């Protein structure tokens, strides 16, 4: 189900990337908003 493999895999895939590209803070000592 691609309506499932979008909240299951993005929530692993973006959490991952954070969880080896943790910087200082959220995104990098800044912020995107």
């Amino acid at each position: 189900g691609f309506w499932s493999s979008v909240w299951d895999g993005a929530k692993n895939v973006g959490t991952a990337i954070i969880k080896n590209a943790k910087v200082c803070v959220y995104a990098v000592c800044v912020s995107h908003k």
